[PDB]
């Protein structure tokens, strides 16, 4: 399936990006945006089964993100990744529908259990 | 549908009810308990469609029933309900599949927006 990686710091996209590829040993596509902008037109022009977005990214957020999926309803299983312990945040995301809240750092034993509920609630 | 409403403050387990029993006009079975083992037991004897439980609540929290429910092979659709704004129970609760997780003191609005959000969850899922 199709992974969407968000996250406006590179170095900790990127790193997903690898730490998935490898996990899914191109069994899945797994693609990157540096913004939300950029995310919603993948979201747009691509069918993404699963969306792991950071929230904090300048201009459109990743809940902003997440709102506008929402309203149409074929969307994608959303796990949010922030280092930010922000209840307001979480509440949202629980509101949204969002499956996973990863907490930076990321852990990649939480990252893959994640990662793997997702493809499954797209299914 | 049956809704069970648990909090261990009675004050407000008795208000929730209230409110849910006036806008359910009989359609809705409220139902409630004062703590996560007369929830589990009630939970187990009975299909329950909409779970609201308070998270702090003596030795077991309604994130604790929860763990529980997603056991048993039918889950109720879960409105977790709390004073507090506390991260690390959304952040579980995410986990777990709540559907909402609102503030004390409970809003109408949010309340019963959560309520039929629950409830088109159970109908979903039959
Ligand atoms: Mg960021
Ligand atoms: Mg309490």
């Amino acid at each position: 399936k199709t992974i969407l990686v968000v996250d406006d710091e590179p170095r900790a996209r990127e790193g997903m990006k690898r730490l998935l590829e490898k996990w899914a040993s191109g069994k899945h596509r797994i693609i990157t945006a540096a913004n939300g902008q950029e995310a919603l037109d993948i979201l747009r022009q691509e069918r993404v089964h699963v969306l792991l977005t950071d929230i904090r990214m300048p201009e459109i957020t990743g809940l902003d993100v997440l709102e506008e999926m929402r309203e149409k309803d074929d969307s994608p299983a959303v796990i949010l990744i922030s280092a930010y312990p922000d209840f307001d945040y979480a509440q949202k995301a629980i509101s949204l529908g969002v499956l996973n809240y990863l907490l930076k750092p990321v852990k990649k034993s939480e990252l893959f259990e994640a990662v793997e509920k997702a493809i499954h609630v797209s299914e």
